[PDB]
DNA sequence: AAATTTGTTTGTTAAATGAGCAAATTT
DNA sequence: AAATTTGCTCATTTAACAAACAAATTT
């Protein structure tokens, strides 16, 4: 049914799937719950920002640092994921 | 004084450790983990649009989150996202958010 | 009766793309 | 020594943009 999904752990320790959106739609009801009321204006840039670097750390370390095999997987063109990995200065 | 929070530490979520005891990991091992298994479970399957399913897993309740907060507001979302407002209208039909 | 936001358009800027190449690098 | 990938470039297609503005909505 659905292919990126991280494991949690209930109290009767049974470990269990559970989708990524499902954590990003954590870590930004925690954002916004520990702010309050100040103003946000980049959040799309931030997270992005960090969603970003785990994609392409782990694309480069799954085809060996071979950035042709890397932008055909991801999707984007090998410009594109150059520009990208000096963004991160991941090069 | 105020104290450092790096980053990483400003989007962050609930695990539990070794110990019974709940702490907040970034976000991005979330994102690590989730990319690990889906490696692991794929089996030499070529994959072709990795970088649209991580974005449309992570942009979806991004959306869904900004929109509860501005009571459905999209001119203000679009300014907290820091994205033009018809970008965000854009987006926002890519998912059906309307 | 404001003030704002929506829904839509326009022209402009910025980003992403494909193709091409010599020169390094892996095979 | 052949095959592939890198590090550029150029030019082209596509997305993101800000600026409008009447019409709907919220204050």
């Amino acid at each position: 049914s659905d292919v990126l999904t991280v494991s949690t752990v209930n109290s009767q320790d049974q470990v269990t799937q559970k989708p990524l959106r499902d954590s990003v739609k954590q870590a930004l009801k925690n954002y916004f719950a520990q702010l309050n009321g100040q103003d946000v204006n980049d959040l799309y840039e931030l997270v992005l920002a960090e969603v970003e670097q785990p994609l392409l750390d782990m694309v480069m370390q799954y085809t060996r640092g071979n950035q042709t095999r890397a932008a055909l997987m991801m999707g984007i063109n090998r410009g594109t994921l150059r520009k990208k990995l000096k963004k991160y200065g991941m090069n």
